[PDB]
């Protein structure tokens, strides 16, 4: 139900190859843009790939306002339902909130090969900060400033972030996190030594909290919170082609 129309290098992006498919999720108040590099490189080498575009977002922010975290889980589970049609072994890897959705869906879906959350979210304890801070909140807050470290880079982001969006994800990550082990597949868990959007400790969280036998945390020195566009790019990507390899 969108009103505005999705920007340039915000659209969903389809690639049908092999057997093999890998579903890639974005971030809260991202854009498929963060994460076309690695849809690109995964489906050059061979691989079945959707990144969508999730509700609300890639718009504008009004848009977003609308939307539930129910709304972002349709949004890839879509996805998920595209690749099924197409392929019989499936990877779901995702930044941010789309870290904590690739979590989500793997709480659900017992099928999925393996996770590969970048930089996942399920516990920001600066949103009850700003909360309990006493004033009155606005309906649309100025959003965080990007965060990268490569400083000619630019996310494709809103440049505000509704308050009613903000305590949707918040209940997104409370169940996710609550749910976290329930998940038994492999999974490979990136973070960024220095994000200054997404604790790093959330890493830890989700390393403890899944039941996995095979799991893996690999730390990027050299990128903050959107690494999937920063230094580390090439070897985010070369890493999870091992992974995929490896349990395809
Ligand atoms: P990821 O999904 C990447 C999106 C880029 N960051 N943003 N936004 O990050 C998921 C969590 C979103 C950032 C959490 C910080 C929000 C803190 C604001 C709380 C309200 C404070 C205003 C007074």
């Amino acid at each position: 139900s969108e009103q505005y129309p999705v920007l340039s290098g915000a659209e969903p992006f389809y690639a049908e190859n092999g057997p093999v498919g890998v579903l890639l999720v974005h971030g809260f108040t991202g854009t498929p843009h963060s994460m076309r590099p690695l849809a690109e490189a995964y489906a050059k080498a061979g691989y079945t790939v959707c990144l969508p575009r999730l509700k609300g977002h890639g718009t504008h922010y009004e848009d977003m306002e609308r939307t539930t975290f129910h709304d972002w889980v349709a949004s890839v589970e879509e996805g998920y339902g595209w690749l099924k049609q197409r392929c019989q072994t499936i990877f779901v890897t995702g930044l941010s909130m789309g870290g904590t959705l690739t979590l989500y869906l793997a709480e659900h879906h017992p099928d999925i090969c393996g996770i590969v959350p970048i930089n996942a979210a399920v516990d920001i304890p600066a949103i009850a900060a700003g909360m309990t801070g006493g004033g009155e909140l606005p309906r649309y807050l100025d959003s965080i400033g990007s965060d990268l470290k490569n400083p000619d880079v630019k996310e494709l982001a809103y440049e505000k972030t509704p308050t009613a969006s903000l305590l949707q994800l918040a209940r997104l990550m409370a169940q996710t996190k609550a749910k976290l082990d329930r998940i038994v597949c492999p999974a490979l868990i990136f973070v960024s030594d220095e994000d200054h959007v997404v604790p790093p400790g959330n890493a830890d969280i989700i390393f403890q909290g899944i039941s996995s036998t095979e799991k893996e945390i690999v730390r990027l020195r050299n990128s903050y919170h959107v690494a999937t566009l920063d230094y580390d790019q090439p070897m985010i990507i070369e890493r999870s082609l091992e992974f995929f390899a490896k349990h395809a």
